């Protein structure tokens, strides 16, 4: 037999979501290794490379989902908690990257998004950073919510933290991709802010996502401002994907709330609906919970009015050959903002240009710094 | 313009590679991310897909180096220490990946790895880890040694500590392959020795490796004996590649002094040194620092004498298709061997079964725990 290896073909095809599936090498947030890859595509159906189907999607999700139950068995089997952990961040992430893309089977996909969650909330005890879970009631809406404080955190020694509000993208989940991002602000010695709006985390799928995010955004920041341990006058809030238009939307109607925004990828209005690559249209289609034939509709809605002032200072990093939020709208904004926008615009990138990820991050985390420091920080 | 992206073919011809340049996530041990592969091969010239080529691993090395001088630019730019840490073990990994497999100017390569060291001995002063550096003296010949313990050691609230001592491989650098293996045991609250033997990290190249590194791991046991903060009675000693071969010398040997020995594919022999790959025979070349016609009649002379008694526990893990350590000469050991040797062999899996590293570093760590613990811990 021939060792164990991903086919040339499925490699190639699967390139624009290589860099997704690896995204950050992460201290806390579940990543996983090329075996996993490896494990997951070696034995992948042959004839089947049509990314645009709905077959390919299933075969990924049954087969990333073999390698997720391998290491739960290995969780469930370990001697000791270091190794328990371990496993089930390795778990969490090959169940996440099943269900990612996956929208044929409703039930199946929460399934796995409540298998992630309830490894996340069991691995809390385990950790070495401070985590304050509790629900965020804005209306009837119950929004889980989680303030992470840096490692080795005393509130008597210490003085109010800064804190980085992140947001979920389309398909992203909170404890993986933002969690990924949130130890960028962690590192730095901030307090992080992740959260499950409406249609986002463990809501997607159960509740369409929300236009109007910064109505729950200005609940976490009236909870920050009631926080001893928050300076609420050091708040930050990024968004990456289509969190990164909730961002631009934060900066318009609460920006005076913030030092400054962050915005990986987000863009003031989203591409013709019609021709956006078959999966972006299901994943939209599940994400506001629609059929084809409103979505278009819905996207005329979520364009923003870019005459509306810019009430803090933004960054955005988005890349040349983004097909989802085109280019010429964010240097558009870029223009009309002027000196409140900062654009770092990278040639011959994809959306959210995650072959320069860490590079990005390094240059965001210190930008923000800045920006508190900049207000006597 | 496309999007940046590695080659179908190149990314094909790399599958043997790519889990070793990945290897496992680590805490503090440089890693590469995807978009560093991408930004490493993405302008690889057309036409140069021959692994057993020095034209390839010329152009690996210059386009590895690219990365990794672009790393260093951010570090020095950086506008804190943790994202000029971030950026420097980038940096480290990047340069690393440029010489591992480059042995055509000896002079560049020393310079590489000691980039390497240079980067890593200048990241332990922003370490939150206790790194004790010196020289051991055996013989006339220095040896670079680092003795690090688990995260928030105090020496007086705890007890003596277990300490596992790793040795690098033919082509493995100290601070990255083996303090990425050496983290699975300061998870578990052990201390780790590791070390630069002749031909080992900043060595390879300037002296010969010694085939009998046992007489220098012996001289590490008695550092550890005299160290009281280490537990002597509870050590454990860790080979990986050509470290899992001296792992088998130092259980014959020196066994008696320690709890415990694992061996990451190693073997008692190598395969037939004509018949290995273009490169293998290169790089064992470049190690020992000898030529094509002498290498044969070297490896004779390592063939272990599988009679001499086994003075420990071993745990060997081995893959079926390994073309450097024969499976049937291990599998010959293991039987020799009986009850003192366990086996962990995998099918369809090459040389250090790379796609299986997080699972079997995680039954490799709990069962070093358990060998300690039947010893009275
Ligand atoms: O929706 C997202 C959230 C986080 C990261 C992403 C990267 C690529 C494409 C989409 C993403
Ligand atoms: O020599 C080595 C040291 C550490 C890891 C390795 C993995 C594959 C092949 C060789 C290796």
């Amino acid at each position: 037999n021939k060792p164990n290896r991903i086919s040339p073909e499925l490699l190639a095809t699967c390139g624009y979501f290589m860099p997704r599936i690896f995204f950050l090498n992460s201290q806390y947030a579940p990543q996983v290794h090329w075996g996993d890859v490896v494990a997951a595509l070696s034995h992948f159906p042959a004839g089947n490379l049509d990314l645009s189907s709905e077959e390919f999607w299933y075969e990924w999700m049954i087969n990333w989902s073999k390698v997720g139950d391998s290491y739960i068995n290995i969780a469930n089997s370990a001697k000791s908690e270091v190794s328990h952990v371990r496993a089930l961040r390795s778990a969490a992430a090959c169940y996440h990257w099943a269900e990612f893309m996956y929208f044929s089977d409703r039930s199946r996909k929460i399934q796995l998004r409540e298998y992630i969650r309830s490894c996340f909330l069991s691995s809390i005890k385990y950790s070495d950073l401070l985590v304050d879970h509790q629900y965020i009631v804005v209306d009837k809406f119950h929004m889980p919510f989680f303030l992470i404080f840096p490692k080795g955190y005393k509130e008597e020694e210490n003085h109010p933290l800064p804190c980085v509000i992140l947001s979920n993208g389309l398909d992203s989940m909170t404890e993986i991709e933002i969690l990924s991002l949130a130890e960028f602000f962690l590192g730095k010695n901030m307090a992080v802010a992740i959260f499950d709006g409406p249609g986002q985390g463990i809501n997607l799928g159960k509740s369409p996502i929300a236009i109007d995010m910064e109505l729950y955004v200005s609940s976490i920041v009236k909870l920050l401002e009631d926080d001893a341990r928050i300076n609420s006058n050091l708040l930050c809030f990024l968004g990456i994907s289509f969190g990164g238009y909730f961002a631009l939307r934060v900066a318009q109607r609460i920006g005076d709330k913030f030092c400054c925004i962050v915005n990986l990828s987000g863009g003031p209005e989203i591409a013709e609906f019609d021709k956006l690559p078959r999966r972006l249209k299901e994943d939209f289609q599940f994400a506001f919970m629609q059929d084809n034939s409103h979505m278009q509709s819905i996207f005329d809605e979520i364009k923003l009015d870019i005459s509306l002032p810019c009430k803090t200072k933004v960054f955005t990093v988005h890349g040349e050959l983004d097909d989802i939020f085109q280019i010429d709208k964010v240097k558009k904004l870029d223009q009309l903002w002027g000196d409140n926008h900062q654009l770092l615009c990278y040639e011959s990138e994809a959306h959210v240009c995650l072959n320069k990820i860490n590079e990005y991050m390094i240059q965001v985390s210190d930008w923000v710094s800045e920006q508190f420091w900049l207000n006597g920080y």
